[PDB]
């Protein structure tokens, strides 16, 4: 699943975004994108619930960054394990 | 382009039903989709116009096919014809 996958490390392929893409509803991936910032600048400890939805966060980034702003590969690794 | 690889044989996987339901619009695909039994029921000859459309419904069904149906990795195949010079 999206969890799943936002918490291992990867790369962001055409492929591998298209299974991402399709295994989230779209509501639920604008979600995640909008709780970016939060996370990216989170001050303190992170409880493992926090730290799932922060992960989550990344993947949703890292992949509008793949798709609206290029057409290249990369690597993603889940925030600050 | 979409139009060029229904002229192509290659095999649909996830990937490639990717790239190819990115490179059309949705609009596109469905009107080609929904132009699939004419092209499969033609009678008779048709122009080269005529021949890339029936190309490209028949790549639009393979997809809705693997993405609907089942989902398993397909060889797609466009359409063979008798030419007549």
């Amino acid at each position: 699943t999206f969890e799943e996958m936002a918490l291992t490390t990867f790369m962001i392929t055409k492929e591998s975004y298209c299974k991402l893409k399709n295994s989230v509803s779209d509501v639920a991936f604008n979600r995640y994108l909008s709780l970016y910032n939060k996370y990216r600048y989170f001050s303190g400890k992170m409880d493992t619930a926090a730290y799932r939805e922060a992960a989550c966060s990344q993947l949703a980034k890292a992949m509008e960054t793949f798709n609206h702003n290029n057409g290249n590969d990369v690597l993603y690794q889940p925030p600050t394990a």
